[PDB]
């Protein structure tokens, strides 16, 4: 079957959730981001040269990387499941827009906080940016249905919620954005999110 | 017709190039990233709340944002032009992978260098990362055809080349990566890249 290379709590949790949401079959492979060795003790850089998670391995034995692409690939395995607007629809671009936005403007923003060697100057700048970005998300949430896409829960929601998960832990205060806070609890309350989190040990 | 909001030399140059490559019709709208006012003097934040370029405005009058999504949307207007593997093909995921990778691991990496207020600590870290990333790109170039996708020139190439354009200007030395250097000259020599650059004033 398919193999997901992940690190507990990492952005690889997003596709982990999606696999469950879509009801797909998969094995989890734990990766040590320190020594780029897998649980089995294999060399992870052989799997993903870029040397990060998530990495998805298909039966062809081919490997896919880049969280937001992996999420797309997974959703397309089960269009039946509607985790993504149908092909040819313009709504689909809106979702891609969200996945792109999340990827560059939010995921990457946490860079400094994850670097043992980052100035506080930069961690201060990151927060500032992170804050401007969350203002947008809060506005959009204020304008829209329960999920990023509105009424339809989609892959963007697993990505966005996973990533914002990191705040309580980096002790970043979200009080300022209540809708976002509600949104997060909304995501975490999903039985598939539960299942993945429990499976990853986050509970 | 379609309206592209850009800043000369910015990541908005990528879709600018693509519009020409695909032979699409469009008007350029210059944006002042300082005062978020357009050339016409309109309020750019009305166009893109997130307040960055590129932003693409369709006839529906709808607006699309996120460089790598815009590039996809443009390529799909003219599948005829092959700036992107066909739908349903797995090669297409490879391209998306490249667009994602470029977006997060390369475009965003230049963050510090564009911030009047960034420590040198962070600019040092950025280079380090940027360097690791370029090693990968060089390897892949060493393994592959002339373009990111090999023989097929695609939207990833307009994105990647546009972004690396910034080095000579931020005086970042690419000597270390000759293939990349060749690749850049390869991109810039394309009559459509020329045309966009001239049109943006970069020549
Ligand atoms: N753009 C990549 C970024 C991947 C990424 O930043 N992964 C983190 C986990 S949240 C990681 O494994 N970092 C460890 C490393 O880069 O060595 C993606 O979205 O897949
Ligand atoms: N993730 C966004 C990033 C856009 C971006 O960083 N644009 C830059 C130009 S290279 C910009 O207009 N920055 C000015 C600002 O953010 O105020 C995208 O790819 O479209």
């Amino acid at each position: 079957v398919m193999k997901l290379y992940y690190f507990p709590g990492a952005c690889s949790l997003a596709p982990h959730i999606v696999l469950r949401e879509a009801g797909l079959d998969f094995e989890l492979e734990n990766v040590d981001l320190g020594t780029k060795k897998t649980g089995s003790g294999a060399d992870f850089l052989q799997v993903n040269p870029k040397g990060y998670v998530p990495a998805l391995q298909l039966d062809d034995g081919q490997v896919l990387t880049e969280d937001q692409v992996i999420l797309q690939y997974l959703a397309d395995l089960k269009p039946e499941s509607g985790l993504m607007p149908p092909s040819g629809t313009f709504e689909r671009y809106r979702l891609l827009e969200w996945l792109a936005f999340i990827s560059t403007e939010i995921h990457k923003t946490f860079g400094p906080f994850w670097n043992p060697e980052s100035p506080e100057a930069s961690k201060q700048i990151a927060l500032g940016l992170l804050s401007r970005r969350l203002d947008y998300v809060e506005d959009r949430l204020e304008a829209g249905g329960p999920w990023l896409m509105g009424d339809r829960y989609s892959v963007a929601d697993a990505y966005l919620s996973t990533v914002l998960g990191w705040c309580e832990y980096l002790k970043i205060d979200l009080s300022k954005w209540p809708r976002i806070l509600a949104y997060l609890e909304r995501n975490q309350a999903r039985p598939a999110v539960q299942a993945a989190m429990k499976a990853e040990g986050l509970i």
